[PDB]
């Protein structure tokens, strides 16, 4: 469980997020992709792509980087209260699309990499700290959650 001040780190790092998710949500997936190559294949609209520079010009890889970071942001302002907003998202992630948990952990280390690289000024080491601190509460409550949904994750 998070304090209000970890909760307050998070969400001032999200607020420069939000300045331009769709280059943010860019960066993420690229990132997801290049450091970890077998997660690409889960998007079948984009999955042929094979290079950065495909990727950077992908509408659709944008598309998904907004969406990703849209949910997300809307999961973090909850700060913990976020069974609704969990429901749906556990269940096509464990049901239709197949990710497993260590592939959301894949992209929680994708968007600690590009805030810490972007965001030195919102990203110092207890911010970090405490968006870690979201994002694994985030990943045990969708872990709870396909587990009740009948997936191993
Ligand atoms: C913070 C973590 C994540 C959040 C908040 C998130 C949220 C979403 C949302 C909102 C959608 C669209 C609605 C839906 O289908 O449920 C979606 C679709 C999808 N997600 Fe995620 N997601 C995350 C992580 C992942 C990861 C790590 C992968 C794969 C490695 C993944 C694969 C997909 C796929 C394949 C789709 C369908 C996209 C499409 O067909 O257009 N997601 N995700």
């Amino acid at each position: 469980v998070l304090s209000e001040g970890e909760w307050q780190l998070v969400l001032h790092v999200w607020a420069k997020v939000e300045a331009d998710v769709a280059g943010h949500g860019q960066d993420i997936l690229i990132r997801l992709f290049k450091s970890h190559p077998e997660t690409l294949e889960k998007f079948d609209r984009f999955k042929h792509l094979k290079t950065e520079a495909e990727m950077k010009a992908s509408e659709d890889l944008k598309k998904a980087g907004v969406t990703v970071l849209t949910a997300l942001g809307a999961i973090l302002k909850k700060k913990g209260h976020h069974e609704a907003e969990l429901k749906p998202l556990a269940q096509s992630h464990a049901t239709k699309h197949k990710i497993p948990i260590k592939y959301l952990e894949f992209i929680s280390e994708a968007i600690i990499h590009v805030l810490h690289s972007r965001h030195p000024g919102n990203f110092g080491a207890d911010a970090q700290g405490a968006m870690n601190k979201a994002l694994e509460l985030f990943r045990k409550d969708i872990a709870a959650k396909y587990k009740e949904l009948g997936y191993q994750g």
